[PDB]
DNA sequence: CTTAGTT
DNA sequence: TAACTAAG
DNA sequence: CTTAGTT
DNA sequence: TAACTAAG
């Protein structure tokens, strides 16, 4: 009943997330930056047809909305022999002011894992970035032209490929789990963007903790993949390392 | 009468030099080195004809002599639209043990020039290397095949292109002028392989010094170019620098 | 002649 | 990874 | 589509 | 100074 007991925590049975606690972000520009409008490349009818179902959803979910901006970047058809929209935000990235990296690199992250905690739970957050709202004055930065034969659509949430997206989500989630960290000082919580690791002393403290977290997460607005989940094992796969009794 | 007063000091009127004080050198090998015999490349009759007059002289002067060695390197025709023998000692160089560089680089050499000494004399030594005898056990290293349609000829003096030749001549001449340096402490003598610089306080001390040196050199066995000579000036050309009142 | 070393 | 030079 | 960066 | 890749 791991799934039944926490409906709002899993993407499979929680719909879509929304970090309600987090104010919509602004994307500060470089003092030199001016809009760039890149024309849309043509696109096979098949490609454009495989991309419509995504543009349709995110439009109903209010993640995409129409707009009218001087910023415009191209959209892409990419093949898993299926299609999925991919925006080319490289020219926008060049113009966005950089932020200080806070995401610790995986090695130093795992350093702070006491060997005493041998009961692991691993969760990846589903559509992590969309959980973070964009402030309207920043939304025009990622507009893109769309048409199924027109005009511009942009994002209302932190988008795929925005160079600062992983750092910003990290700062957001660390903020939002600050409480949890305090409510459960016997547990060890590891944070790398969207991938989490919870380690405990006993299989008791692990399950009880995995519930406290899965509840904390659903309420706060994020969603985890019930598929790729790994609940209360002594052996889990976190950020490419294998964890078997404290090794790797 | 600069020329008349010192016949044995100038190559023009002193024939050929011979550092009589210096024992014939040995060329120590690398512990790994074994002879290499490189076959002679063909050679236009014109080239070979322009090279015969040199091979003829150095044979009469006893600088070249016949021999029979496992070492053999190629001889070269080079164009000044005239010919002059040039040996390719590169493969022998690879096999000769290196020696510690003692030749100071020109910058640091000129550093020790007191501005008080503004009266210069500059001399280049003619056929410097041939003034140094080779020990017979080392001579076979630079053999080369010669024929005016055969067999090997080698050198009895330090040869053109031997990688250690300039350092060895420097050590030799510094040795041989150690006395002079002491006999004339008011003069400044500068040594770079074959190019010398003598600087003095007065034009008196310069001329008197240039005589003491030109005599010291002739007796010891070296010869200077009376052509390219520069005697008692306040402005001379030494190792590419211009010396005008202590500048450069 | 070959070749050590160069955007 | 495409010759080109100066030097023996 | 483009393009940052690689013996 | 000859493309070739992965990534947006
Ligand atoms: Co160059
Ligand atoms: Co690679």
């Amino acid at each position: 009943t791991w799934l039944s007991d926490f409906p709002q925590a899993w993407a499979e049975t929680g719909g879509m997330g929304l970090a309600v606690r987090q104010a919509p972000l602004i994307i500060p520009l470089k003092a030199t930056s001016t809009p760039v409008s890149i024309k849309q490349y043509p696109m096979s009818q098949e490609a454009r047809l495989g991309i419509k179902p995504h543009i349709q959803r995110l439009l109903d979910q209010g993640i995409l909305v129409p707009c009218q901006s001087p910023w415009n970047t191209p959209l892409l058809p990419v093949k898993t022999n299926d299609y999925r929209p991919v925006q080319d935000l490289r020219e926008v990235n060049k113009r966005v002011e950089d932020i200080h990296p806070t995401v610790p690199n995986p090695y130093n992250l795992l350093s702070g894992l006491p060997p005493s905690h041998q009961w692991y739970t691993v969760l990846d957050l589903k559509d992590a970035f969309f959980c973070l709202r964009l402030h309207p004055t920043s939304q025009p930065l990622f507009a893109f032209e769309w048409r199924d034969p027109s005009g511009q659509l942009t994002w209302t949430r932190l988008p795929q490929g925005f160079k600062n997206s992983p750092t910003l989500f990290d700062e957001a989630l660390h903020r939002d789990l600050a409480d949890f960290r305090i409510q459960h000082p016997d547990l060890i919580l590891l944070q790398y963007v969207d991938d989490l690791l919870l380690a405990a002393t006993s299989e008791l403290d692990c399950q009880q903790g995995t519930r406290a977290l899965l509840q904390t997460l659903g309420n706060l607005g994020y969603r985890a993949s019930a598929k790729k989940a790994q609940i209360c094992q002594k052996q889990v796969k976190y950020l490419g390392y294998l964890l078997k009794e404290g090794q790797r």
